């Protein structure tokens, strides 16, 4: 089918791709960067994020594949030594695909009225333009909290790995549909309260979040960080949209996290 | 239909209870606490699980109420206020059920070879005697750590607000089926290493805890606490069985969680 | 002697220091805003933080007062109508002194060679420039870790009620010369590692951040923040220097902690 | 001097011991487990802590060292590799000497009045007796906090590296002559709450712990636990008494710290 390889950059990234390149000439297997079926990603775990958000409008036709170059990466779970092996099978085809699922996140202007939606596979997070970070936490329409503090986390499955354990948050398994809100540096005193824990909401729960004083916020999506400005509203949803791996052998997420966090 | 009413045993509880079973005596409702099929709970959270677990048998066969006669609890989610209307309600039937996951416990022994079972609605926890608590931990027979520390505690979602909830864990709206695994106080350095983490697991996960050094342990299902000795394994499981609730009015997880730790 | 009161600047806070300053005009008290021997803040913990830094270079010939119009403070600890009482006893004078120590806060810079030194009440906190955060953190010249997240908080011991303790710091009565480092969202996996714990330094302990990729910072001292540029190293270290309060009446830290936090 | 030689029981440790005292043998040195000078540990930090509760009655006329035949040792801090220097440097004398703080722990009685004390050098806790664990937490005779939960962790300085490590504690330099509380799985919603955060208490300071339902708990000092009946109150305070180390060279705290957590 059609293919493409993204690279880190580095010369071992480089030279690899190349080597798979030329691995597939000699099979019916047609490199397009355009529309492709399968995206191969070598380096790490951030090249694997930006191969996802180059072809976010294509989601459902892509199989993504991750190749580590240097550490174990959650999305680059392959080995360099693997990739004789992963052509083979990748021009065959007959493999089988596993979905994780993703978030939604939709940004609500206020001067007139607009919208922008963005997807997260780690995840989605909210914080302030230097000044103080006060927002009304809203879920299914009903005032849940006003948090006060650093910002707010909103994280997929496969997201629960990265920022979202750095904040305390639990860490889930990729088939579960759900999404989880963590905090950073609540505020709880007397006269302010947050809920402190992580929560963890399923399909078709809403949360939204609220501006109380200012509406500029820094608002990342994966790597990608913005300053948001007129911000009326933002809201999270576990999206419809998932991403679809190729798969050719059993690494399970449990192992994956051993593998990742105890010992390997 | 069938129905029973059990009661905390202060004068405020029994004397609504007695109130109660005066208000079914005017309709075609039948006091039996043997084959119930409505559970009717006035007290707090802790007669509310004493009432689970004296009907743990017929759980497919029955549907819970809950009546707070002190604050409001997660599962004892009625005022006494609301009695009256309770009763006329139940009586005529025609309500929805609401139903929540509960966890399977497997405790295996060693001597010979059996098997004890149990179902939680809040959590199952696993503590040493005394001495120190080392476990290994396995995720569906890959061995995932070997855990040092004071102990584990296995959590539904509607337990998660509950122990889970003290130890760090996340909250998890009911409505996913799931469990969730949080440490007591592990221990880790150069030489020992948990994952830190809460996790939570899918339906289907087998979560075993196999000992080490020590066969004995404190093994507790809700508020049941005892100690086991030649133990082999504790095996934990989404269970396929659900506690069913009779809803008369729409009460949210998440603005019942508003009421019990923001503002009510 | 010579006095100054600051306000938060409120229609509230405005009128209480009118009504000082002419309660002030009954004694021999003289009001001087260059060279005052006492200063009282009207308002809540952050006018008391403003009102530090305006006199923090004639802070062994000044004591503090605080009143909170608004809720309890931990610096503003007086009511509003105790204003009468603490005029005359201000005026009379033979009060005691209490001091609380502080935290100096050394930034090298790169280019040619230069330091700009600072004094904290609260704490100090690195932040990177938006990109990843990276930094050597150096103890009495030996080299102790790596830090990869977000950011780091060192605080004071009055500060450990403040940004310190929503990052998950211990609360430290402030007869303690010390100071206390906190990590803001470290990552920790295989390959990069934090101590996690707060850390809590002596006197004359020197703690060094040391640029690693990028030069560029947020650094924060109380509530003033603002962008390093070229910097090439952070030095923390408890202060020579004390801020000194008026004390009229016992208010002992760990009551003004329960009221604050627990009950009131 | 007069020395003695406690030996963790290992084949490891025993034959070092045996050699250990062979070369003292070579000097004016006398072997004597009643009324030692010097007493050498070799184990691990459980058999340094059996080492100093076996001569806590003499602890000002004593210099500890610890030799790690395991992994290092916050105590045992010494290599195997280096006894024989040290037989030489603790014959000839001329070392310096290093204190570290100890936890002064008192529990009174019911039934009539008494009261036994108590020296940790690491912690002291206090857990319930199976049932739920109760107490008013009084900070110099005022009223902090009701705690309910698990239990409580008072920690020595050098202690904070252990079990309040563990529990979310700061580590804290052991030249600070302070006491560190922590929490065990604290219960906190809409009417009960306690503090969250750790607390560090300086000297003179008294904490004390007083029963609300139930008169028992299982207290620890150290590795020793036991389940005191009839206690009416228990009483944290910095000791008046230090245990001395004999050092020989400059092994900092907090490389000792990098050493132990980050990397070796
Ligand atoms: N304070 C913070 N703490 C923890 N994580 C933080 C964070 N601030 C941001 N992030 C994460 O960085 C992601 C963006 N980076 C790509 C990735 C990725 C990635 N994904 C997963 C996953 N699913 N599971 C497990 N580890 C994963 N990682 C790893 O995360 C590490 C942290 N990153 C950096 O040091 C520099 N950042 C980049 O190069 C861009 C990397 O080594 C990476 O291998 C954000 O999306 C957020 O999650
Ligand atoms: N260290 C610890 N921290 C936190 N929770 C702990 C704990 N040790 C045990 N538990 C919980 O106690 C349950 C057993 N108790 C019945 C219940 C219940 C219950 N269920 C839920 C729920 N689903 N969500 C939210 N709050 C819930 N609560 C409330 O929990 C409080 C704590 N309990 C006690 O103080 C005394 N214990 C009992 O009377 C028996 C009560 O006020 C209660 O209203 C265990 O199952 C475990 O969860
Ligand atoms: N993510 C964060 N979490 C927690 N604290 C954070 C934080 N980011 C910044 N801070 C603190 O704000 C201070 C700067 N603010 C003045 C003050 C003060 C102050 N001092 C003490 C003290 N010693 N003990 C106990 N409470 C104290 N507070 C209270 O702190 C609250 C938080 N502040 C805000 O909401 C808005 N900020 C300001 O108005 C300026 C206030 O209600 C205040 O009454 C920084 O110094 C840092 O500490
Ligand atoms: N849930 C818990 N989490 C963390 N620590 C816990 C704990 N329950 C008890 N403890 C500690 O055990 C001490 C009693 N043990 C002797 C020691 C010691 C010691 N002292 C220090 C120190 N100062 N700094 C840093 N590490 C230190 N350690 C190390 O601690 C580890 C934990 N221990 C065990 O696994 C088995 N226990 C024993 O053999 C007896 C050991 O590897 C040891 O090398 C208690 O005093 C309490 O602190």
């Amino acid at each position: 089918m059609k293919y493409m390889i993204t690279s880190k950059g580095d010369e071992k990234s480089d030279l690899l791709r190349l080597n798979m390149i030329a691995g597939f000439g000699e099979y019916d297997m047609e490199y397009d960067d355009v529309e492709p079926e399968i995206v191969i990603s070598i380096g790490g775990d951030g090249t694997f994020l930006s191969a996802f958000h180059q072809y976010e409008e294509r989601l459902d036709e892509i199989a993504f594949i991750g190749i580590h170059t240097g550490h174990l990466g959650f999305y680059a779970d392959w080995r360099p030594a693997e990739a004789d092996k992963l052509v083979k099978l990748l021009a065959k085809g007959e493999y089988q695909k596993v979905s994780y699922p993703l978030l939604k996140t939709t940004v609500k202007y206020g001067i007139g009225k607009k919208e922008a939606t963005y997807l997260a596979l780690n995840e989605s997070t909210v914080k302030s333009s230097g000044g103080p970070f006060v927002v009304d936490v809203v879920i299914n329409d009903i005032h849940f909290e006003r948090f006060r503090g650093d910002g707010l986390c909103m994280s997929t499955p496969s997201g629960t790995t990265a920022y979202n354990k750095s904040l305390g948050g639990a860490l889930m398994h990729p088939s579960i549909e759900a999404m989880q809100l963590t905090e950073m540096a609540s505020i709880n005193n007397r006269v302010y309260r947050t809920i402190g824990s992580p929560l963890v909401f399923p399909k078709h729960h809403v949360v939204s979040l609220q501006p109380v004083n200012d509406k500029d916020f820094q608002i990342s999506v994966d790597h990608l960080s913005i300053l948001h400005r007129d911000v009326q509203e933002i809201r999270y949803e576990v999206s419809a949209k998932k991403i679809h791996f190729a798969r050719f052998r059993s690494f399970p997420f449990w192992r994956r996290v051993h593998d990742s966090f105890i010992e390997d």
